[PDB]
């Protein structure tokens, strides 16, 4: 039994997540695709996918990529689109939490641009295969191509999908990663972490209401640890990319304005965005 | 041997051949390609398209590959456009080959239109077959590929003449010499110089049966030339039945190129075959 707060709580979350989570990627349309030095190849193969894209008439078109020999950069401008799309999504997520609205319209960028890349890798995980190693995004599909687990990335997604997560418990981790008080730029920094224990402890309580099984023992202790292990990944890839960014320009203007490349003024769209409706 | 003028008349088609025909498809670009996104006449293109389905394959120049998977069963239209643009690639491939023949200038233009009316098909096929491989059963056109999918495949007679040509293993000079004996058939419709063809469609046959005898083994190859003439005149019943499939397809989805409407039919001989007329003035 929870207390009627953490259980508006989770409905709240739950319907945030249903209202703006196009897990079907429907509306996702207008991407760019694959036309018809050596401290960046080494982050690139370990992540290096195949696209697969259904039609609604039943055809398949498949894209293997090429491989390591200007070639390992042709999919970044497809999933710069993609990972676009999906942080507009987690916008509209954020935007329809009562408690996120309410903040200063500065910590709401401030927040967004330091859960941004986090939301979205929690948000891929729901869609990704165990088995086959692909997330499959309804039209789309990214197949990958023992040692990939030295990669971070691929390992992380693999241990929390082993997890077998909720969906509540899914959402109240984008909770707890979207209302984190350190993130840079942040003021109202004791509003945030009062806002983040909250949640916490809605998920601690419903793993105790919903798990009794023995394998989810100290199961949101190890929710925990991937949030930090996730958070320390965000700061690796952030980094990372910027290397990519700096040699090939690939980042839509969305994208540019995260990295950092008044507030209000640096981040146009982010602002626009926070302003409009559903 | 062969006559110096036999001799001759393979080294003008073996010529003509070289300069018209693009054999890694190097010039055809701009190109569709299938998109992201009564009761008999549906009843009867449904079986035209399902007796050919190819996949496509995009190889590309830093090493990807592109492949397309059709669909099942308005969405079996998909491949048309893309097919549409390569027979076309290849009519104007055909033409210029026969511009390049001498005993093909000298005829008049309604002739030289009825010869390509008629033929245009068949030359492409012929063309077709020397980039097919029976063994993956795809006709690898450099950076394309079409390779097909399901003694299932031999009951069309299209995938079995493809495979029964190929079997022979003929030559450069035998391809092209068949190509001639195509182009020159004498009973095309519209055909006037009835003997001036029936003439020339014999030198080629002549030119083709001698070729065979000097350049093949003696009881091996005894009856190849005959061989050569069964598969020719099965590439002519298939010539009529694509023809006619093509027009019912037609008929209930407009594919066809500006071209292509001018060889089939559809819309003086000279004014209902605009494009194919000024091809042959330049
Ligand atoms: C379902 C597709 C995804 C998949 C899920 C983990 O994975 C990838 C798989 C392969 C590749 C290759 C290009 C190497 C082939 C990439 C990814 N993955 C990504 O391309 C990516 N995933 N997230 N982001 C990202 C998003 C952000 O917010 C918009 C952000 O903040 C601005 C920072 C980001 O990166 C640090 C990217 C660029
Ligand atoms: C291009 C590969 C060589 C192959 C030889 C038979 O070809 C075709 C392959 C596939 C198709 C489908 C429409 C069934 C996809 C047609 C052709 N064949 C023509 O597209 C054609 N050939 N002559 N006229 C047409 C419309």
């Amino acid at each position: 039994g929870l207390t009627e707060e953490q259980r508006m709580m989770i409905r709240e979350l739950m319907d945030a997540q249903m209202k703006t989570f196009d897990t079907t990627f429907s509306h996702f349309k207008n991407f760019r695709l694959p036309g018809v030095w050596s401290q960046v190849r080494k982050d690139l193969c370990s992540l290096k996918v195949s696209l697969q894209l259904r039609g609604e008439d039943g055809s398949v078109w498949n894209y293997k990529p090429p491989a390591d020999s200007k070639e390992i950069f042709s999919l970044l401008p497809h999933m710069a689109d993609m990972s676009t799309y999906m942080f507009k999504g987690i916008i509209s997520f954020a935007k329809v939490i009562s408690y996120f609205r309410d903040l200063p319209i500065e910590d709401q960028i401030s927040l967004l641009k330091g859960a941004a890349f986090e939301l979205c890798q929690l948000r891929f995980n729901t869609v990704f295969n165990a088995e086959t190693g692909t997330w499959e995004c309804g039209r789309l599909s990214y197949c990958l191509e023992q040692q990939l687990l030295l990669e971070p990335m691929l390992k992380f997604h693999y241990m929390l999908k082993k997890l077998q997560l909720h969906e509540e418990e899914y959402v109240l981790m984008q909770a707890i990663s979207l209302f984190s008080p350190d993130r840079p730029g942040v003021l109202q920094h004791r509003v945030v972490d009062q806002l983040q224990e909250q949640f916490a402890i809605t998920l601690k309580s419903y793993i105790e209401c919903n798990r009794p099984q023995p394998a989810h023992r100290f199961l949101f202790l190890k929710i925990m640890a991937m949030l930090t292990e996730l958070r320390s990944i965000n700061a690796q890839h952030t980094q990372r990319l910027l290397r990519i960014q700096d040699i090939h320009p690939f980042a839509t203007p969305l994208m540019q304005e995260l990295f950092g490349i008044s507030l209000t003024e640096r981040h146009k769209i982010l602002h626009r965005l926070l302003q409009e409706g559903s």
